[PDB]
């Protein structure tokens, strides 16, 4: 399984550097406590988006995993690297197939 | 900090240059009114210029998701938005309404 | 309902041919055993992506259906690798079955 961080933004894609991509990969790997070899990052820039009624710069993101500290770091990463006001960075953390944990004595 | 935002995503093979500022404004308003929510809580994402096949054809189409955390008139209002503003035939528009984490409603007799 | 195969890739969309799209449509229709008229293919190319720490060509995909996958998975991987020229070790596919947790039967 590969945790995946998807960023949808109306920032022009030319403002998304490879340096930012690697920094995001490392941040996500450290946040989830998983090896970077299993992490996928997907930045979809230059999108036509409305966020709260405004088309001003924004980011709508999902961190998807199967089954805290670095999460606020993900917010700062978006705001500082993409130059998006923090109140227009939105992230949904999605844990798929993670409803049940079972223990035997 | 914490808080959910309903989001309408449109995936389409029409060029993104055909996605106007007016259309975005209208889509935000239409979704907000369909959901009965203020526009400040709604997110719109039009992902155009995609390479798509819809029922075996590459003709203009739209595959969409209205996602909420925690719908018939709404569906026709959205289909009208797509067909009238983006000029995608309704028969090549597909919309899924996804309600996340909404399986269980709890009541106490006190309530 | 319409099953949907979504491919997110950093290869440019100019390398995503109509032949590839039609072949992917057919492959999905046969794998899921559903008519091609209900199948959707969506390739989101030219994306800025990192896969396992590298920005080399890669593909992250989801085959979503509402309401077996080992044999068809290899067909989809071969399709990605041969047609889009993405190394198989940098193709990742999630098969997602929505609203399919429970099947109920009466003995009749
Ligand atoms: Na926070």
């Amino acid at each position: 399984s590969m945790p995946a961080f998807t960023i949808n933004t109306n920032i022009p894609q030319s403002n998304v550097s490879d340096a930012f991509l690697k920094k995001a990969s490392s941040t996500v790997a450290k946040a989830l406590g998983k090896p970077e070899s299993y992490v996928a990052i997907h930045v979809n820039g230059g999108q036509a988006m409305v966020f709260g009624g405004s088309t001003d710069p924004c980011a709508v993101c999902v961190l998807k995993s199967i089954g805290n500290s670095h999460s606020e770091k993900l917010f700062k990463l978006l705001a500082d690297e993409l130059k998006i006001p923090k109140n227009r960075c939105y992230i949904e953390f999605v844990n798929i197939d993670a409803s049940t944990m079972a223990f035997n004595g």
